[PDB]
């Protein structure tokens, strides 16, 4: 369930955070304009730029730990509060988040590892509830 | 499911009320020690007192608010205070709160009515342990 996958995620987790991103962007290529130094580039390029895993990894480190936090898939409002309001954030809308969510659940059901995608997707709605609330546009 | 059982007990409010209480009291008979005027009567007798209806409808509505303002069966923090620091409750631990979502849940089961008896189960876990972390003992 959602409770373990947190644990899978975890013990792979710069594998996972760069696979699910990479998903993301391939998906949603114009998303590359709200980060620097990411277009014209292939997957292999990515991966070895110095910052890609880096950042992607303390990206998924906070991922992991608000949904560690949450109960049945329902996410704290500070934590919430705290992504609205990350100086990093600030040119989002909560259409950035939904994108992510519809890649990282499309990754989930095409893994060969038991993940419980739907439970993956209400977190993600549910997070994406708890920013509207928290007063993200 | 928990969205529609918020409108069937709504739709009659009062009854419901009555009857989940008294399914409380049945099941628990010394709960009743804390209704210190409803001691020695019989249902009609309650049914004829003002305050019982009043009373065990409000508590009812409160307890449908609490449900609604739910994201999937995690209610508010907030709400969990208020049931704290109301006088009315200074004398009760989580243990009456317990009891109470014990009774409702074997009564909506035992109900012709078709509730998500599973969901006000895990509704009622969750606002214990909100209640908790609110402060009951
Ligand atoms: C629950 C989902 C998200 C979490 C937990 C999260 C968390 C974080 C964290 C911890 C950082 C700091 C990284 C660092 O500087 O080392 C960061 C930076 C950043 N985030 Fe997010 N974020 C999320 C969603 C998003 C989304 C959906 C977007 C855009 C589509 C985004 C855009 C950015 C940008 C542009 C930065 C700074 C630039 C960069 O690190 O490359 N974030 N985020
Ligand atoms: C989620 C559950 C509960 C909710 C929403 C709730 C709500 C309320 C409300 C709104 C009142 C005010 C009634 C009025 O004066 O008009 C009240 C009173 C009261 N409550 Fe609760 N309550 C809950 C659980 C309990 C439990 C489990 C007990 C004890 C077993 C309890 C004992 C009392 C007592 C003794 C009063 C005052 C006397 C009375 O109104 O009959 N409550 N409650």
């Amino acid at each position: 369930g959602f409770k373990q996958d947190i644990a899978t995620i975890r013990g792979d987790l710069r594998t996972y955070a760069q696979d699910i991103f990479l998903a993301f962007l391939n998906k949603y290529p114009d998303e590359r304009r709200y980060f620097k130094n990411y277009v014209g580039k292939s997957d292999q390029e990515l991966k070895s730029m110095a910052k890609f895993g880096d950042h992607t990894e303390k990206w998924f480190n906070l991922m992991m730990e608000v949904a560690d936090r949450a109960t049945d898939c329902v996410p704290l409002a500070s934590d919430a509060n705290t992504l609205v309001q990350m100086k990093q954030h600030s040119s989002l809308t909560t259409g950035n988040f939904e994108k992510l969510f519809v890649a990282l659940v499309e990754y989930m059901r095409a893994s060969g590892q038991s993940f419980d995608s739907q439970s993956w997707d209400r977190f993600g709605k549910n997070l994406v509830s708890a920013l509207s609330s928290a007063g993200m546009k």
